[PDB]
């Protein structure tokens, strides 16, 4: 459930947070609109697990595996079982043009997988997320929407959950805003001028409550349709639109690049204590 | 309104948040349950003002002025007009045994004051807040509950608003938990053992959404009634109970001691960039 009566936490023994000791001094851990930026060392997962289990939280995870990308499902799902929301209720929604190619993956208790068949034609995921509206409202509390050509290597848990989140793109977290690859043509709905922008968010990992995710995906789909009607395609497709949306609708948490990393491309810099969810070649 | 459809922010020009530059390196700016701790330098008030004005947010402020404490109202209210939620809708609720002693204070536009008469007997504020339940639900989005023997000296605005907040007590923000003056007798409902506790919150400044404030004040009133029936009075009265509640129900923001300070007692230490709401002698 979200927003419902919250019962008392039980007694817990854990280290006292100390006001005059910051968790992390090397990174920004809160945005200027007071949204946490989630890095290792900023959260006590035991407190968070208690809070979310007491609400019997169910997390939906959407993933698209169309054409050759069905090959990525086995590693994606098997590593999700090891690292994604373990202990919580999880419902995977696998959208594919080849239901028979979905691997048979053994799931832990309280976890389920639904195969949803779609047509084969990246930019139409927004539309499909916004066919499933009624399904998701009835079945899960939060939605997490990710790319499939990825693997989990470390904990990805309830610390991410919030009404609306985006993830810092691993190539741009140190960049100034004029360097961000936002859509820069005023003719596109995704247009952001050079003096605007907080962050460059990656289209590969966003989420939130079902209501907020439906609002985002609806808005991005509508904006993409407008661009299509006007004969323009944003430079980075759905990611350009996601960036425009999150500029105008500030996320209530921001995930650090721990949550979307490419080790082949970018190595393992000092600012990353954990590499949680990472690109697979292709 | 709270929780309703959020329209898009307009274009804004402001400094880019930089991921590899923390706002503040000298203090903890997020709790281990991912609640912001509100210090100067952590928020862009222009972004927050936009967000809350777009929801037409109304803030209720409750204050009790019983017996000799009516003398504190003039400075309290006049300085609130200068510094508290300026630009937003505000409704003051002044609870007093002497309605005629309430000073005639000139209010800015969009601000109103109601005088509520009560009986003269600190611990019964929880009960009165939890007589007013229907009134507050109909009239305001957030409630802020404060002591009267105080003055505003600097900005106190929408950066504080969240479902549930407490404020760090100015005498104890650097203390280890065993030193906190929690109720330590197991016979009291307010009991917290020496190995538990995040922070020591002051009873003089707490708040949240109307729903969460009613939950807190109801729970504290019920706990205080149990203690009374058992012949025990918590060491710091309502503040002991507030501390127990916020241990078991984590606040979604924590205000730094900028928001409750005593300059006569504690001076102006380096960690405080602003002194916003401060004790008046008596
Ligand atoms: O033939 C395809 C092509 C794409 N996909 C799905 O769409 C996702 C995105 O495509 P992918 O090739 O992974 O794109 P990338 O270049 O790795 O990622 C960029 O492009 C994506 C789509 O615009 C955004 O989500 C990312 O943020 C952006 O970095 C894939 O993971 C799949 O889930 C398929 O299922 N089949
Ligand atoms: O005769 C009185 C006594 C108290 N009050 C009200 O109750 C508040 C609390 O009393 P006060 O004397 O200000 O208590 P303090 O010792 O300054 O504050 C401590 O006691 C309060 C009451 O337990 C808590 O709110 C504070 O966190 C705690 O620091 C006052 O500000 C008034 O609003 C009156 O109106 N008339
Ligand atoms: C060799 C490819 C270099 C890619 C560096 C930048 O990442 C790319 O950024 C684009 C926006 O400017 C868009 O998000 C695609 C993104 O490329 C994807 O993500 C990277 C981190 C790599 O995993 C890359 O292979 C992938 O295509
Ligand atoms: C001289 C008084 C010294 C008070 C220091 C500690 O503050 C007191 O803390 C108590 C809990 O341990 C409780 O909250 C009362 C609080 O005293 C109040 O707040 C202080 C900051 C002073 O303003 C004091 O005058 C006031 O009574
Ligand atoms: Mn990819
Ligand atoms: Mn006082």
């Amino acid at each position: 459930a979200i927003g419902e009566f919250m019962v008392s936490l039980p007694r817990m023994v854990y280290p006292q947070p100390k006001v005059l000791t910051p968790c992390r001094k090397d990174v920004l851990v809160v945005t200027p609109w007071l949204a946490p930026i989630v890095w290792e060392g900023t959260f006590n997962i035991d407190i968070l697990n208690e809070q979310f289990r007491l609400q019997n939280t169910t997390i939906g995870l959407t993933v698209f595996a169309i054409k050759k990308y069905v090959a990525f499902l086995k590693l994606f799902l098997e590593t999700a079982e090891k690292h994604f929301m373990v202990g919580h209720r999880v419902h995977y929604y696998v959208f594919t043009d080849q239901p028979a190619a979905v691997p048979r993956v053994t799931l832990g208790t309280g976890r389920q997988l639904s195969v949803l068949e779609v047509r084969a034609y990246s930019m139409r995921r927004m539309e499909m997320i916004s066919f499933c509206e009624r399904r998701f409202l009835s079945e899960v509390d939060y939605l997490v929407c990710v790319d499939v050509d990825m693997e989990f290597r470390d904990h990805v848990g309830v610390e991410i959950l919030t009404p609306l989140f985006g993830t810092l793109h691993p190539s741009f977290y140190g960049s100034s805003r004029e360097a961000f690859t936002y859509e820069r043509r005023p003719q596109s709905q995704a247009y952001i001028p050079k003096d605007e922008g907080d962050f460059y968010y990656m289209g590969a990992f966003f989420g939130g409550s079902v209501q907020e995710v439906q609002r985002l995906t609806r808005a991005c789909h509508q904006a993409m349709m407008v661009d299509q009607a006007n004969g323009i395609e944003a430079v980075w497709h759905d990611e350009s639109h996601l960036n425009k949306y999150l500029l105008r609708h500030k996320p209530t948490k921001v995930l650090s690049p721990e949550y979307l990393w490419d080790q082949q491309l970018l190595g393992w810099p000092a600012v990353l204590r954990k590499l949680r969810f990472t690109a697979v070649p292709k």
